[PDB]
């Protein structure tokens, strides 16, 4: 489907995750049969041309996908930046007849790609001038076409909500902010930390957010005056109240009102000098600028790359130069020049002290999430003590997320003055009661422990339903906000047809989808299945390093999620798998054949290896040891196969980033929900919830949240097969079998 | 076997590990018979006593050994030094009954402890003349008894060879070091690491050597006048040299020959100054000082929580105060003022001036490996060029650390002016040629990097003998280096043994013990144990997470390690399994169902978990399906249960810090071995080995290094079951019963 | 099998390696094959057994029997089996399995 050459570079600053788009890229343009370049050193090597500039094969992006950083160098260059330098590059790609070029990196590199673009035509002449090329080359290469990608882990490119590398620097800063909270509890020593970014608080806050930091520093929100009385009073109010450590996290470039950096000594010296406790500073540094880059990292490094190689065969000369980036949860494609000078505009606007207006010109989603941080990060006096009363509930298997959601909802709870109970290992709880009610500091320290402490149980209501009725009007229930996976929604659908019988079940009740199999209806992501996919990549790719150790191998793996196959795509996309058979996607014995014989075909290559996943439930009777015998006997002699089960393994340790954040987000905005609709509903001195708009599961749609009602999913559903009857990510498949062989 | 009260404590520089060494010291103290207080806040709470000091139950220490910091506070006191304050302390102590207590801190906590043994009497006397206490009770805590835990990650104490959490801190560091070195090379660029330790370079020692740095900067070595000349020769050597980053480490407390310290702001001008090379600086901060511990702190901590809790009950009066040390690989007791007074000598002489005092008095161990380290950081020029070649070659399943051995044994090799190959896929390959020799370059890079990259195979070299012989012949090898698992050693056997049927085989043969299950003989450790023992590590805990998850839940995990249990009885330790069945314990059914009822016994407690290790072939016949079938029926209405095979997950990623320190340490001891032997031999013109000592397997018996004729062990192996006779850690089974109600 | 009609049986005779008793007893009954060490097979004419039974369930005898020396291969075991010829006939035809154990070694001895 194509006929002409392709050219690839990352420069600027390094963000871990550049290698899967590299990998992506050139993978996509060896299969379209295009012919791809590697340029080493970025804009140094592209200037330096010969052995700079090199061909690759299929083989030359290997074992590259689970390294972070880049392979290719991206190195800093000065010549690129005058006319003799854009000509020089412009010779050496005409040489080697490059007419697309892929550019990953920050702002600056793109907007000197689009410059080297936008006078292609006037190099060519000058070239064609000093005798260098003929005529004819010229006229063949008389355009050249741009795909540009943001590569950086500060997340300041405003026109993409999530730049690439980012949620690998969120984990690593998060793992020390661990670390470093152990120590802090255990000598109850408040400290200060100084994360990386250029002028941006993203970083910063996110952190902030998943840590529970008590107070943050960022360049988008400076401090109103006279902050050092504040930060006493809180300071003092937390340690007061039971809070053993307290964390201070500062962007590098935070600054005051007068827009004057705000040096982390100084206040170092401050808290020393007026509370007088024992303190410690530490920066960073480039932690975040390596380690092993996170599954949906490789996951969108590769997608993007995926696009952008389709962007450069679907371009044309009259179209501008483009950029590939993230609107809701889909591959968008913007102009690189709206962007950069949109961001122009945010960088003076920061700059020239309109903080409001930069707020609003960068989004609207991360100040709320600011609202959320103050809200939570310290105890507000409630006036409200309304008499709503509320239960937490925890449903389904144990999974990464619950207790963060669950914290979000009882301290958002207690701000809003509510009476707030705590339900004990579910529906089988409240039939044998176990509800305690809880207060402020009864729920501290919950956003950093994965699973559910309250426990989870695969109990249903209907089987108790007589003793949760009374138990509800024993306690004056008078709302639920169940976190859990598919089986929390069944539970809270057969307590919807329920309400006909018993009157009492007239209640407002929302579900929070949290579990690994990400098979709940109403939502496109589920609490926890980040991390079971970051567990899973990181398994899987030490199998891959075992096979590789004993070259002429393949390994089965058996990954878990039920009847859904979005665990075993996503694993197999992160670690490259060559096949991810899955239910959606029916298969017989031929297919297999085909698979053996495309593993025999790459074992004559150099990459002895291989690895194909296995959902769990995928086929009836083709279990993991139907695979094993079919691939040790169709391949004796040239290869030998193996088995694993990735058990509960893939139910993870400590939580993500993301599924913190997106546990306190949901938690906060079903309280606000519940808060709502417990005030419309309250009529003559009682609540009645009739209405199927009272029974919504709350949940992040393509574009931002929806409350869509239970009974209105239930011609949505396969109870059946216990998974939606459509599915987003199936798309994501066809990238799958892409990327190999 | 005990009638009294323990108390344990943690003071000093928290060092991740204390809540391990606390669970043991509790565990041990409640089996045998004494009761526990824990005294939080340390000395502080001490003195201080009401409810800073509790008692503790079984379940008062349950779920914390993987916990970074400790749960007791470790405040830092300072009316501890008065007199005031010990007669209070000793008072808080009377009044509770407790006439031992244990220690866990640095060595300043033991001086002062010291001092409480030596006045104990006084304060007694002081109580009884003031009124607070009567005769009697005078009289029944007349005497004390001291326990001391040498906790800190600095490894400063002399009579010490592992602190509690040295190995963490060495974890945390390389961590950040594997973090920093993709970004270091994307950009080329050269990062100062700064590196804790009080005023030991052990830290920055052990660390240079594991990252393969350029430069390193330690106390003990101060560098010599005009360093800086050297400095920038190396650092141009390298960045020449195809090295593409550079790394340079400097401990804290380094220094120079006046000792001034040297600043690595310092360090960052001379190299910016002299060579222009771009540079950063790094400093780790709290890093260390906290994280989930290590597999080995973990093992180390219980082992000297067991022993302390020994020596406090078998102690008496006129018994002076000991500590619990490491002496080879055993828990070894030393008197506590010999080694206060000999660190304060080293410390004194190091202040002196007198560098090499210090460096004779810390041990010829760090002597050694500062040679070991110059002999491997550059390539210094060779002249001998003697006429000796030699082959190497990895055989048995790939374990982590392979890489490393290879690559310090070629880069010794290539100094003393040895050719050297490197044969490809073991014993199948040097039948099949593949014989390459190789350059400095050519392995640069291996250490940081699992698995093994020559490639291994299980074949043995009987089958092919004829081709190995002609091979040999034609390459004319003069020795080989053979480092692998059981099948290495089994392979050179069947060579030494076929000496007496051809000549040519009357050749040097050197075996290095590299396999994860730990059964190669004439050893203590196979190099990439280790890192098993941390994968299996994660593993279980996130196993256990999730069990803690379902309450009620209990999880039959299969573990490798062929038939030798050493791996599933670590790890078993590690994660505090209820017990880990192995074929060196036999087991019947009675002790299943022993083990059944006390399952059920502690699922009536708070803590309504489980987990229990099985080694993959600990019974031909009760598989692991077998005992979920079993537990799932004697466990029915109370709980459920699981099964897990951690297939070759346990192979591990990047090897931890030990893995590559032993790695490099038996590559240069073997390439010194088998060069001084093949001098030896050499008569006359040709080359001839035929004593059995020409064939030994290099490995670090109980204290060091020994060389053990490969033919000799032959009656020390159960070639049946591919595991020695004896094995040293059948000890640690006590232990993890033990620890386990 | 013929009571309940379309239906195959996998029979996994005695015999060690020889296939003797395998290929004689399916001579003596019908069986539509006899898969046997002396015969080495993959899975192509594993597919085009398949596709024969396949075949002949639309005519009126609609059964099936095929049998297998108990350890004519190394890897395709009679689950193996089992479960190839339930899935690749899925729709026309079930499947189920057995195991003439020891009673291989008969009763009484024939004259
Ligand atoms: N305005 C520009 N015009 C031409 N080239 C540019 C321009 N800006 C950046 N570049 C090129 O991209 C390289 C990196 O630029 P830099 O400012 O360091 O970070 P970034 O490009 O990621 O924003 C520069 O060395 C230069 O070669
Ligand atoms: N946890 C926090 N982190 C950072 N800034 C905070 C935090 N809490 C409050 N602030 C800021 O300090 C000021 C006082 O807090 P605020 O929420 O306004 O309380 P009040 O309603 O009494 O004025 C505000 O400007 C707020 O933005
Ligand atoms: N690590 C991740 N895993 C899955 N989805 C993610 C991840 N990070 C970002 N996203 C998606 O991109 C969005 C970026 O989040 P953000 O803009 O910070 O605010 P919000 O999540 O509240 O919309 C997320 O909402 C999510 O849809
Ligand atoms: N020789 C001593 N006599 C009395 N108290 C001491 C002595 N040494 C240390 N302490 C006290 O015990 C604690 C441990 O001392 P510190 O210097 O903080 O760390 P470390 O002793 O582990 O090196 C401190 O609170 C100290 O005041
Ligand atoms: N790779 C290195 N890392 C750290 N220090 C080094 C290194 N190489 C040399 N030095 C320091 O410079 C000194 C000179 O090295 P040396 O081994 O004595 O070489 P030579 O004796 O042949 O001149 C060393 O004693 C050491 O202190
Ligand atoms: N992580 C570990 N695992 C197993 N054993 C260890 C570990 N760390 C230390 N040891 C034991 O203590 C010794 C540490 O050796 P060290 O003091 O660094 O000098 P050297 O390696 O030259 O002997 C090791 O040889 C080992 O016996
Ligand atoms: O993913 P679901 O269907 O909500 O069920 C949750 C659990 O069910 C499982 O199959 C395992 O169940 P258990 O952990 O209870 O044994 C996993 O897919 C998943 O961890
Ligand atoms: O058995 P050895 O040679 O002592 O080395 C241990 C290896 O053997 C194993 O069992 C590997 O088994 P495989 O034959 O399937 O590779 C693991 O315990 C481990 O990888
Ligand atoms: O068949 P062989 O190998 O000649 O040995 C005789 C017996 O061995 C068998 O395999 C039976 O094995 P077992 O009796 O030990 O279970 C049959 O072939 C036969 O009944
Ligand atoms: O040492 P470096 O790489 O120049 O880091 C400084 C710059 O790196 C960045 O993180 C680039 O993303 C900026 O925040 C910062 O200005
Ligand atoms: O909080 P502290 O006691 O000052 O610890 C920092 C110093 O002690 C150490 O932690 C020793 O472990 C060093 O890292 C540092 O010199």
């Amino acid at each position: 489907g194509a006929g002409k050459a392709i050219g690839v570079l990352t420069s600027g600053g390094d963000a871990q995750g550049m290698n899967a788009a590299v990998r992506a890229v050139t993978r996509m343009g060896i299969y379209v049969g295009a012919k791809v370049f590697l340029i080493y050193e970025g804009y140094e090597g592209l200037v330096e041309g010969g052995e700079n500039i090199k061909q690759a094969n299929w083989l030359s992006v290997s074992n590259i996908i689970q390294l972070g950083g880049t392979i290719i160098g991206s190195a800093r260059c000065k010549a690129f930046t005058t006319r003799e330098g854009r000509r020089a590059a412009a010779y050496n790609l005409v040489q080697h007849g490059i007419t697309n070029l892929c550019v990953i990196g920050g702002d600056g590199s793109l907007t000197g790609a689009n410059i080297f673009r936008s006078e292609w035509g006037s190099l060519l002449e000058e070239l064609v001038a000093e005798g260098k090329i003929s005529e004819t080359t010229a006229r063949t290469y008389s355009h050249l076409n741009i795909a540009g990608l943001v590569g950086s882990i500060d997340n300041d490119f405003c026109g993409t909500d999530m730049t690439i590398g980012t949620d690998s620097a969120l984990h690593r800063i998060m793992e020390v902010i661990d670390a470093i909270t152990t120590t802090a509890q255990s000598h109850q020593r408040t400290f200060v930390l100084e994360v990386m970014g250029r002028h941006c608080g993203y970083l910063a806050l996110v952190s902030a957010l998943a840590s529970g930091a008590d107070w943050l520093f960022i360049p988008e929100a400076p401090p109103e005056d006279g902050w050092e009385n504040f930060m006493c009073e809180r300071l003092g109010e937390t340690r007061s109240r039971g809070s053993r450590l307290n964390i201070i996290i500062i962007a590098e470039g935070a600054i005051d009102r007068n827009g004057k950096p705000i040096s982390s000594s100084y206040v170092k010296d401050l808290v020393v000098q007026r509370l007088g406790f024992d303190t410690r500073v530490t920066v960073l540094g480039h932690v975040q600028r390596g380690g092993t880059p996170s599954a949906f990292d490789r996951i969108l490094s590769s997608k993007m790359g995926m696009e952008a190689v389709m962007a450069l065969l679907e371009a044309t000369p009259d179209t501008p130069a483009c950029v590939v980036t993230l609107s809701g949860n889909q591959s968008v494609r913007l102009p690189l020049m709206e962007c950069v000078q949109m961001t122009k505009e945010v960088q003076k606007a920061m700059d020239d002290k309109r903080f409001d207006e930069a707020t609003q010109l960068r989004g609207g989603s991360f100040e709320n999430n600011w609202n959320i941080y103050k809200l939570l990060a310290h105890q507000k006096p409630p006036k409200e003590k309304s008499n709503f009363s509320l239960a937490i509930l925890n449903v389904g298997a144990p999974a990464a997320g619950m207790n963060a959601a669950v914290r979000s909802a009882v301290r958002t709870g207690i701000s809003h003055g509510h009476t707030v109970y705590v339900v004990h290992d579910g529906f089988e709880g409240l039939a044998k009661g176990q509800v305690q009610e809880v207060g402020w500091h009864d729920v501290a320290g919950w956003l950093g422990r994965g699973g559910s402490m309250l426990g989870t149980k695969r109990t249903l209501p209907k089987g108790q339903l007589e003793s949760i009725v009374e138990n509800i009007r024993i306690y004056g229930i008078h709302a639920l906000l169940v976190v859990g996976g598919f089986e929390a929604y069944e539970g809270v659908l057969q307590l919807v047809e329920a309400r006909g019988r018993y009157e009492e079940l007239c209640i407002v009740m929302c579900v929070i989808p949290a579990t690994i199999s990400n098979n709940v209806p109403g939502t496109d992501f589920s609490l926890g299945s980040d991390t079971a996919v970051n567990a899973a990549m990181e398994s899987c790719d030490r199998i891959k390093q075992s096979a590789s150790g004993t070259k002429r191998r393949v390994f089965i793996v058996e990954t878990m999620g039920g009847y859904c196959g979005y665990l075993a795509t996503v694993t197999g996309i992160a670690v490259g798998a060559d096949a991810a058979y899955v239910f959606e996607d029916p298969f017989n014995i031929h297919d297999l054949k085909v698979n053996v014989e495309h593993m025999t075909e790459k074992m004559k290559t150099d990459i002895q290896r291989g690895l194909v996943l296995r959902n769990e439930k995928c086929h009836d009777y083709y279990t993991t040891e139907f695979l094993y015998n079919l691939y040790s006997s169709e391949g004796k002699g040239v290869f030998d196969c193996r088995t694993n089960v990735l058990g509960h393994l893939q139910q993870g340790g400590a939580p993500t980033p993301f599924d913190r954040n997106y546990g306190t987000k949901l938690g906060v905005k079903a309280m606000l929900w519940l808060s709502e609709k417990l005030r419309e509903v309250y009529r003559k001195g009682r609540v009645f919830a009739n209405a199927p708009d009272s029974a919504c599961v709350i949940g992040l749609k393509k574009k931002a949240v929806a409350f869509s009602p239970v009974t209105e999913l239930k011609k949505d559903t396969d109870f059946e097969h216990r998974m939606p009857r459509e599915q987003w990510w199936l798309s994501l498949r066809l990238m799958l079998k892409m990327l190999a062989q």
